Order: structure tokens, then C-alpha cells, then sequence
């Protein structure tokens, strides 16, 4: 590409995020003095634990589901092979969701935006996953510090997904010059914002791996202990990116044909 066709792809991927955000940042931070009463906070660690799972489920689902459409949306991706979409989304659909967490994240109290209020990481105590808890909240909470603009989440997001190592590629050199262009127009929006400072801050790749591993380990445990509830219960979507074996469904597939 050349100095116009890069500004072109941040204005593009900023433009593709801000229809994709399931709530905008304004909303987040107007909700902060919203918070979770100490009797609201019982009743959720009264809450079974495979309900909590559940809904914790669907939570997570219908992000990921904004992450397909930010996807869908980003330029190039759909020109990639259908192979190449999916192992992507596969890969990277939770990477992107606990991105964009720290929106979602209140630093000065340690709360996160869940089921329309702000709790702490006591909200979750039923899961009996302290640790990917207070793992995904120390992530949060690290983000957080970088202070964030929404087009650096876009741009940073959008790098992310367009990964050209996940194992399983069919056009790897295709997704090579994807993301190339795209980190040109991250590390070009940060150089003009004088932000570049950021690029030290970034966490390292094997964090954002060891977090799926550890929702993914935490979830085969509760699987083996609520079998039924998983199949019964548990989103198609959830199932299809993260228990085995659940990717005899294919949700995916049809989020990304139909347009
Ligand atoms: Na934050």
C-alpha cells in the first residue's frame, strides 16, 4: 500500500468496530456509579453453579457474536477462504472479547459491566474458577493502564483476529499481507498520535493464549461434573468454539454466509 491507502484502512477498521460494539464506551462509563448491592452480590453466590455457568455462557456468547459481525466487516477478511475464516474466528474470537473487557473494566474499583450493573470478581464466586476469574480480572486491570482510545482497540483488535501464525491456514501468505497492511495502519495511527510508547506495553501473545487454555481447561472440568447442562443449556456458538466435542455444530458457518 502507499500513505493514502494505509489512512484508509485505520479510518475502515475504526468504522468497522464502531458498528460492531455491542456498547458504546459512553454508555460503560455513565453505568460506573451502578453497582452491585451487597445483598444483589449474595444472591448471585447463591446462585448454582451451573446456572451461573450458563449465564456466564451466554454472556460470553453474544460478544462473541459482535466479534463475527467486527470480522465480517474488516477488509480482507472475507476475501480469505471459508477454512481460513473459521480457523481465525476459532482462534481469536475470545482473544478479541477479553480485549475489549477493559472497556467494560472500572480500575478504580476493580468492577466489571455484567448483567447490567458493575461487580466485582466476588459476583463469579460460584463458577468454582477462582483463578481464570481473578486471571481474566488482572488482565482487565493491566489493560486498563494503557489507557486505551477506541481506535487504538480497533486497530489492536483487528491485529488480533488477522494472525497469520494460527496454525491451520490453508492461504497463510494471504493472511501475511492482511495483517502486514494492518499493523502498518496501527503502528501509523500511533505514530501520528504519538503513541507509539504503547507498542512496549502490549501484553505478549502467549498471555492472551494461556487465558483460552485456562477457560477452556476450567470449562472441560465443569463439563464433567454437568454434562446435561452443557448440552442442554449452553449456547450452540459456546459449544462450537470451546467444548469438545462441540464443533459438530456449525454456527459459525452460517454467521458468515448469511450476508
Ligand atoms: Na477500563
Amino acid at each position: 500500500a502507499s500513505l493514502t491507502e494505509i489512512e484508509h484502512l485505520v479510518q475502515s477498521v475504526c468504522k468497522s468496530y464502531r458498528e460492531t460494539c455491542q456498547l458504546r464506551l459512553e454508555d460503560l462509563l455513565r453505568q460506573r456509579s451502578n453497582i452491585f448491592s451487597r445483598e444483589e452480590v449474595t444472591g448471585y453466590q447463591r446462585k448454582s453453579m451451573w446456572e451461573m455457568w450458563e449465564r456466564c455462557a451466554h454472556h460470553l456468547t453474544e460478544a462473541i457474536q459482535y466479534v463475527v459481525e467486527f470480522a465480517k466487516r474488516l477488509s480482507g477478511f472475507m476475501e480469505l477462504c471459508q477454512n481460513d475464516q473459521i480457523v481465525l474466528l476459532k482462534a481469536g474470537a475470545m482473544e478479541v472479547v477479553l480485549v475489549r473487557m477493559c472497556r467494560a473494566y472500572n480500575a478504580d474499583n476493580r468492577t466489571v459491566f455484567f448483567e447490567g450493573k458493575y461487580g466485582g470478581m466476588e459476583l463469579f464466586r460460584a463458577l468454582g474458577c477462582s483463578e481464570l476469574i481473578s486471571s481474566i480480572f488482572d488482565f482487565s486491570h493491566s489493560l486498563s493502564a494503557l489507557h486505551f482510545s477506541e481506535d487504538e482497540i480497533a486497530l489492536y483488535t483487528a491485529l488480533v483476529l488477522i494472525n497469520a501464525h494460527r496454525p491451520g491456514l490453508q492461504e497463510k501468505r494471504k493472511v501475511e499481507q492482511l495483517q502486514y497492511n494492518l499493523e502498518l495502519a496501527f503502528h501509523h495511527h500511533l505514530c501520528k498520535t504519538h503513541r507509539q510508547s504503547i507498542l512496549a506495553k502490549l501484553p505478549p501473545k502467549g498471555k492472551l493464549r494461556s487465558l483460552c487454555s485456562q477457560h477452556v481447561e476450567r470449562l472441560q472440568i465443569f463439563q464433567h461434573l454437568h454434562p446435561i447442562v452443557v448440552q442442554a443449556a449452553f449456547p450452540p456458538l459456546y459449544k462450537e468454539l470451546f467444548s469438545g466435542g462441540g464443533e459438530k455444530h456449525k454456527i459459525l458457518h452460517r454467521l458468515l454466509q448469511d450476508s
